[PDB]
């Protein structure tokens, strides 16, 4: 840590305080995350080779005195801040599309190397002035476990959690990131979170109230998951035209496939890249205030 000069405390991520810092020798500006058992060091260290334009680069892993600091590429704004700034107007559809498309490429790449994010949320999607969007914290939950409470004991968000995770599946897959991204896609479009649960049961029931209570007809095997209860209220599914009204039928069709209950049929990132919604995808530049 003597190689850096902390400029400002960017905020509090899942694992600790995130800082804006400057490398004392090179003068590079980086984001430094304060977070070790050997396993987690080997795993994180493997994440230093997982480079992609739509993945926030892990620059270095600093372990000093039982303290672990992750050094990432610095981006200029996170997506939550950008949506908050875009609230009265909403993010233009062509930019929403470019962003979805890029994030689907970042997920396709990590998922081809069998790496999952598991905790995708607007705060860990980072954007720059050239129109790029990148995922931060890729592969960290498997590396260290995503806590219930953060370092400040900030509530860990459940809003983007896939239903197989909430239902107790222990071996869930790369489909959980597609579910999260579909929720983030919905939120960009409507300017409201899709499923803002404030507890695990509320998260699930908000899901069930909009997509219908899952059963063996739409999700084979769901009735045998660990936390599934036959006493769940049985709600009817809602139309997607009511869920993300703004969106055209191609977008609603892709979102519906990203929010399939059954993880095995949920659309994969690579297959989502070929959906017709992306036929006229472009790369607009956001309007940023840094
Ligand atoms: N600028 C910047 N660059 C990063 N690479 C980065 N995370 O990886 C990051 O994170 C900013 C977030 C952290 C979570 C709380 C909300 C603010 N910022």
């Amino acid at each position: 840590m003597e190689n850096f000069q902390k400029v400002e405390k960017i905020g509090e991520g899942t694992y600790g305080v995130v800082y804006k810092a400057r490398n004392k020798l090179t003068g590079e500006v980086v984001a430094l995350k304060k977070i070790v058992p050997s396993t987690a060091i080997r795993e994180i260290s493997l994440l230093k080779e997982l480079n992609h334009p739509n993945i926030v680069k892990l620059l270095d892993v600093i372990h000093t005195e039982n303290k672990l600091y992750l050094v990432f590429e610095f981006l200029h704004q996170d997506l939550k801040k950008f949506m908050d700034a875009s609230a009265l107007t909403g993010i233009p559809l062509p930019l929403i599309k470019s962003y979805l498309f890029q994030l689907l490429q970042g997920l396709a790449f990590c998922h081809s190397h069998r790496v999952l994010h598991r905790d995708l949320k607007p705060q860990n999607l980072l954007i720059n002035t050239e129109g790029a969007i990148k995922l931060a914290d890729f592969g960290l939950a498997r590396a260290f476990g995503v806590p219930v409470r953060t370092y400040t004991h900030e509530v860990v968000t459940l809003w983007y959690r896939a239903p197989e995770i909430l239902l107790g599946c222990k071996y869930y897959s790369t489909a959980v990131d597609i579910w999260s991204l579909g929720c983030i896609f919905a939120e960009m479009v409507t300017r409201r979170a899709l499923f803002p649960g404030d507890s695990e049961i509320d998260q699930l029931f908000r899901i069930f109230r909009t997509l219908g209570t899952p059963d063996e007809v739409v999700w084979p095997g769901v009735t045998s998951m660990p936390d599934y209860k036959p006493s769940f209220p049985k709600w009817a599914r809602q139309d997607f035209s009511k869920v993300v009204p703004p969106l055209d039928e191609d977008g609603r069709s892709l979102l519906s496939q990203m929010l399939h209950y059954d993880p095995n049929k949920r659309i994969s990132a690579k297959a989502a890249l070929a959906h017709p919604f992306f036929q006229d995808v472009t790369k607009p530049v956001p309007h940023l205030r840094l």
